[PDB]
């Protein structure tokens, strides 16, 4: 059972000009990605202190970087707090509105997209470097959720029946043709290393079989 939704204009209209401009610096949306995992553990940590029983479904906080080149996939994965149905089709969304229409601004002004991750949509510089994104995600007391988007103005959710996943979410990057630069070992490597290095959580490097 598949529901497919539209994006918010404003949504719609970043996403195209994240795929339509020209902006060789196409890395950085990796710690966008990270960033993203660490703040959905520190949430899940600072929750837990009040309620243990929220770390029921997994105790271990982490960030697993899995490159796959038969699948031409990168997926980042969490232990965080995950995303409810809400999040995904509704509430993201709404807080991203007015971070899009800043974003938007400041690049009229003169910033660059690498700046993204400070108006609260670094998510999306995703894709930059991906056709389709594919996120699993699963938040105590909600079901497991499969979102995906190829852009193109809509998005679809779906409850997952896949290997379930405790609690957390992951991101899988289905890669553009001309990207497979980020399946490479020596590439994540180096990419961690400059842009997170000092992120507070064990972040496991998997290398391809
Ligand atoms: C400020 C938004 C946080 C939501 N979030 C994102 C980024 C994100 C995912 C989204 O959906 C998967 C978004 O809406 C499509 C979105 O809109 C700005 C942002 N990653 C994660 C993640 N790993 N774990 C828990 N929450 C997350």
């Amino acid at each position: 059972e598949v529901e497919t939704f539209a994006f918010q204009a404003e949504i719609a209209q970043l996403m195209s000009l994240i795929i339509n401009t020209f902006y060789s610096n196409k890395e950085i949306f990796l710690r966008e990605l990270i960033s993203n995992a660490s703040d959905a553990l520190d949430k899940i940590r600072y929750e837990s202190l009040t309620d243990p029983s929220k770390l029921d479904s997994g105790k271990e906080l982490h960030i697993n970087l899995i490159p796959n080149k038969q699948d031409r996939t990168l997926t980042i994965v969490d232990t965080g707090i995950g995303m409810t149905k809400a999040d995904l089709i509704n509430n993201l969304g709404t807080i991203a509105k007015s971070g899009t229409k800043a974003f938007m601004e400041a690049l009229q002004a003169g910033a660059d997209i690498s700046m993204i991750g400070q108006f609260g949509v670094g998510f999306y510089s995703a894709y930059l470097v991906a056709e389709k994104v594919t996120v699993i995600t699963k938040h105590n007391d909600d079901e497991q959720y499969a979102w995906e988007s190829s852009a193109g103005g809509s998005f679809t959710v779906r409850t997952d029946t896949g290997e379930p996943m405790g609690r957390g979410t992951k991101v899988i990057l289905h890669l553009k043709e001309d990207q497979t630069e980020y399946l490479e070992e020596r590439r994540i490597k180096e990419i961690v290393k400059k842009h997170s290095q000092f992120i507070g959580y064990p972040i496991t490097l998997f290398v391809e079989k």
